[PDB]
């Protein structure tokens, strides 16, 4: 399928133990997609002070369109030293590995895969 319904655990930035997916734009997009498939991906909502507490390159979920079955359609965009790889809509948050952190909420998305 081109899209997959997911419910992503929303994590507090200060709880996150593994603060990014790797060391290159291509690696972080690869690992993000792998963790999304394996159900081991979390979401951090972006506010002032969040991104400096995480590791670049960043992987964002961005709104790809205006929301089936209560799931916002999203796609992945990576960022490194202020350059984005991908072009999309509003940021829903930054993706991180999930390794058992307790979430504050869930974000229902339809992920373009």
């Amino acid at each position: 399928k081109t899209h997959v319904q997911l419910s992503l655990p929303v994590l507090q930035v200060r709880d996150v133990l593994v603060r990014g997916f790797g060391d290159s734009v291509e690696e972080v997009l690869s690992e993000a997609r792998q963790h999304l498939k394996d159900g081991t991906c979390g979401l951090v909502e972006v506010e002032k002070g969040v991104l400096p507490q995480l590791e670049q390159p960043y992987v964002f979920i961005k709104r790809s369109d205006a929301a089936p079955h209560g799931h916002v359609m999203v796609e992945l965009v990576a960022e490194l030293e202020g350059i984005q790889y991908g072009r999309s809509g509003e940021t829903l948050g930054v993706l991180v590995p999930h390794v058992g952190e307790i979430p504050v909420a869930y974000r229902k998305v339809l992920l373009r895969k």
